[PDB]
């Protein structure tokens, strides 16, 4: 039996979630959309020829009672309340990140969830499910390399539009980051500091620095240094690298198109677009979330708890670019409702 | 609507396309199997945890009207039997390659297809749908690196099972580069050879020659050099490069593990069988057939015609391997059926 | 005690075993050159700064008591004259190849060298020298992949003067890997074939046949399958894949120079020049002559005999270009001379 | 005309660089040695062959006037009072790395040479020389990246002596870096930060941390990242990475070797011997040196300004090795003499 959707905000990501439950995978289909933006609601039904009521609000569509889960997939900022209203119904929840813009949020999210019975919480952190990193992280489960000692990764991305902002180069970009390196190592932060390269000259946007410098460390003192690079033209690329004791594991040469010789070079092409590179990501984790609700468990994918380590460290980052001095990070003994 | 499926054949193969129509895929449903070993049949059904008939052979599982489509996943010599069955029932037909072991068993399948009132059958030449190879087609197709002049091509196996015999190196094997080549050249046959290099000492099966190499000549004037070698131990790849008259495209190397350096080397794992390499093609290839069901409409994917042709160059190279000499092809054209 | 060096040709390639052993090598000196173009001579002289005399012929020169060994660096064609008086002398031979331009012309040498009481010529096929296929022929010895099935290798060079003919495809292009493979596999060639793909379009000079595929067969059973390409634009590139009962080896690219990640690629540069790609194997080849002249010793690289083999092989070659029909070669047993 | 040279330090590097002067560099030959150990010079001199004076010091050896040049080879701490003696003579001098181990000391020898009529002093940062790292350098002088905002670095080392210090992961090891990227950039240091990230449990030394992380700033704003890893186990690397604002630029894998597949992987030897990696840049560094002195040129290799740079960048290292802080730093500007 297949598992009933309702979807809060039908922007461009709620839209492309949208194509994956309809499209993509296998096992949902959405019934229920609201937006602040009627318009767009009603447009997300007929593009892709849903059998769907338009709700005029969240408050509405999470009364409905044949809708087994819910995606929130609005602004950021207005993800918080959404999520705690849906929490007063028995309804699965997949969200988008951040699970709130706040720490308070987050915090406030964590202590209701940890009122129910039982764990409904997943959060779009997609980068947990991509093949490449995920069989990375297994490699370096194995011991083949001893120890973590040092981290070194990238986030490169060809351009941003105008509105992309200084913090947002926390909040949307190395936020994956800030996800993945605590999963990997199974570790816990202990501090985050930003600095800042020389200014590029690609940069056309106010108060944005780029590139920027990120330095995280773990309890067990592993050093994570991550160049954030959003002017960087030449490509997206996500580049993981991890040095143990006795050896190191590298993401490898992403891509599946030809090796062209040809005018004295050889060469291959990058992706230009995040939106591809992590296309097996998003099927992956979405269709995760659906087989739980499909057979009424817990989602086993990011949880509110990894919303609230993600958003206290980004908030830590955010007060380090003010002044690019290291801002120290403690985070609380993971409840058992969490593991 | 949801496409009742029915498998013959749950062996590997016959497996992983249970398993994808169940869990990955959309819009279907295997709802009967059968086997000559009839435990390997009920193992399918409870390994993937079906509501499945066990039909104790094909023709009582064709039979049945509640099926719309059937797979053919058996030892490739005993397709072209089962398949003239169900061309005396209205499913719609998937069959693995071979679509015969023989040409005479080739020419029996389209000449009884021909006299239906609408095609039927797809055959699972997935090579035309892997991403990596349609990519390097699609940037020959550009001019960039001229004519093709050379195709070198090769099919690696670690290793083969018992039945493996020394005509599948063609029908069982070669048959993908046969398919292959002249999809991707837009071209047709005019000669192949068979050469037998230095028998491996890897070879346990009696009549085997392993490596075998592979000659192809099309109408334009290409030549194609693939070397077969299924005893190879080290892994299971496709390799693909073309000459053209001013440059060279070549597939890359397929991996999504990580590079390890320990021990004086850096290293990334190989595949070991075509069931993970080319899971993306397998996937698309009977999401396509399915959909094609759904609306009663004939497969668009490679037909019984395609199937033929390529039996026609494989029986060309059987005729090869018995005395290694050079052996003429000139196919028909296609008939107004299969265009 | 440095070795006094006569050059016989004193070209482009003479020039440049003068540089090497002026400028680069250690242990040696020129004293004397000739050319049939006595003012290329007197260049030669004054361009590297040499302390020695001009001859007007091979001949006078061979006459100088202080020379402990001559270059041969002229004309092809002129080898083998000067290879035979040359064996008058007790002087020390390098001979650039081909060692003769015929088959008979090397049997002449190889017969009047083992009259004489050691072995004193090497000819200069560099190939054995280079650090890549010197590092592949090792790793294949020891066993690791086990005994070699199949060998691919291909010769690409950009494009070709107006001297260049059909027959050069052999005499001064294939001839490299008609030295190497034997040398490589511990083996005896027992055929050659050369056959024509499609004829490029890039190609300018009366005659050429360009691709041409040249298939080789060995004794222990082995097939060479090479692809010669001379006007293949891109670069100049040599490429060997050997493939054996457990594995394959391969080179790998050549070259230092970076990886750029640019403008939607990752690229790295291709050789264009063959001079360029050689640089090194020609100074390790010819220092090794010199060391070996210095203790008075045999030289130790190629020799009369390869050059035999050579010459017995292209002019197989020479003749299965006429109708691309499969020539026998039977390579009389080595002489214990040459062993 | 020959240049005659006397070695100071006979030990591993002394009686390397005495090999490449004997067998394998043009147009030196070494007549003279001292070393503390005097069996250690006489050793030298039976061992190479050498038509050489054994002196039993520095002194002694720098009175022979028919010495052009002198190697100082011995320990580091002894170079500058040698280097020192040697400026009272007329010789050129040739001293390896480092130039003195003191800022302080290092200044005497500039402060001396100033008043010279010529400058005779090279230091040995071999670096500079390599094949692969010019390469990179000179395609990043293209413009082709743009401006240069971030360098990543790895140091990787196997294992460490019983003797190797904490301090020596930056005078022995980081050394190189010290010199290579103010070269590589044009560009000048601000400042230096060494932090120490979680200890590998490989350290065998009392008081060695390692890995070691290296900031480096320099005027233009560019920031350098070092990892420094002595213990790695599993062999020798050298990495570069330049972060541009229009593209990158990296170094490839270094090695000749082949790709071997075999036993599910695909993989490349890994160097474990610094001795190797570094073979072509000693050579090239050295010859160079050479052919200056046989012009009675000065040197054009690293200065001795350049090894109070890499001096007064070290002892700032050593500085924050003590509490990780960031130490600044201020070389003054390049005198005339030294441009
Ligand atoms: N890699 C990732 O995981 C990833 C990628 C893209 C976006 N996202 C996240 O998805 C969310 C949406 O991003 P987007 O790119 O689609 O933005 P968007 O602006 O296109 O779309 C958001 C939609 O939400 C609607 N909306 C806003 N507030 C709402 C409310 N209270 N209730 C209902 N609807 C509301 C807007 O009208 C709009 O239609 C953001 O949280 C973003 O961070 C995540
Ligand atoms: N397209 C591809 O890449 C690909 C990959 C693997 C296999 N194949 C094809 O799939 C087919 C099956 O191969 P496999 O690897 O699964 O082999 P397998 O040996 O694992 O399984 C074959 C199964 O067929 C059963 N069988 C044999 N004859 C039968 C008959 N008359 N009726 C019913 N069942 C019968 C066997 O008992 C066995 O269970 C072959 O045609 C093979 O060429 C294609
Ligand atoms: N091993 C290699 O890779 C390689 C590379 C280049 C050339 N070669 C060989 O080197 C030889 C010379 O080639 P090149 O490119 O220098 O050609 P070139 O034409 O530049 O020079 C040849 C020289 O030989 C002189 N010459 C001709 N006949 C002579 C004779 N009887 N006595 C003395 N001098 C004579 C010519 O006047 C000319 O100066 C050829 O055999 C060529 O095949 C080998
Ligand atoms: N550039 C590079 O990459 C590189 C590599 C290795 C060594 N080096 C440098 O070479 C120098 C020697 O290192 P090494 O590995 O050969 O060490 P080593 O200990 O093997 O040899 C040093 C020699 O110097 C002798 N010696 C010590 N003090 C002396 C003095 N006052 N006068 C004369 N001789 C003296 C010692 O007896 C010994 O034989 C060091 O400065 C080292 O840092 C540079
Ligand atoms: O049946 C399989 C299948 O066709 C594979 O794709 C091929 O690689 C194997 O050689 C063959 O035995």
């Amino acid at each position: 039996m297949v598992v009933k959707v309702g979807v809060i905000g039908t922007g461009a990501m709620g839209r492309a979630h949208i194509d994956r439950l309809t499209n993509v995978l296998t096992g949902a289909e959405v019934v229920a959309v609201t937006d602040i933006d009627h318009e767009a609601a009603e447009a997300a039904v007929r593009d892709f020829h849903l059998n769907a009521k338009v709700y005029p609000d969240d408050t509405s569509l999470l009364q409905d009672p044949d809708i087994d889960a819910v995606f929130v997939v609005s602004f950021g900022g207005a993800h918080e309340a959404t999520v705690l209203k849906a929490l007063d119904t028995d309804k699965f929840i997949f969200t988008e990140k951040p699970l709130a813009t706040t720490l308070e949020g987050a915090k406030r999210i964590v202590d209701k969830e940890l009122t129910k019975s039982k764990k409904v919480i997943q959060v779009g952190f997609m980068r947990r499910y991509d093949q490449g990193i995920r069989a990375l992280k297994e490699k370096l489960d194995t011991g083949i390399i001893g120890a973590p000692l040092v981290v070194r990764a990238s986030h490169i991305n060809p351009n941003v539009a105008s509105n992309y902002s200084n913090e947002m180069a926390i909040t949307d970009t190395l936020i994956h980051e800030i996800d993945e390196m605590h999963w990997l190592l199974d570790d816990e932060y202990t501090s985050i500091q930003i600095t800042y390269p020389r200014q590029s000259a690609e940069v056309r946007n106010e108060g944005l620095h780029d590139p920027q410098l990120a330095t995280l460390t773990t309890k067990k003192g592993t050093v994570i240094q991550v160049l954030v690079h959003v002017t960087a033209q030449y490509g997206y690329e996500v580049k993981l690298e991890v040095i143990g004791e006795t050896g190191e594991l590298q993401l490898p040469n992403y891509g599946l198109g030809p090796i062209l010789r040809s005018n004295a070079n050889q060469q291959t092409a990058v992706e230009m677009s995040w939106i591809n590179r992590f296309i097996q990501a998003y099927n992956t984790e979405v269709q995760e979330f659906i087989d739980e609700v499909a057979k009424s468990e817990p989602p086993v994918g990011p949880s509110a708890w990894d919303g609230y380590i993600a958003a206290i460290t980004a908030a830590a980052a955010n007060r380090s670019q003010k002044d690019q001095e290291t801002v120290l990070i403690n985070v609380a003994g993971t409840p058992t409702f969490y593991q």
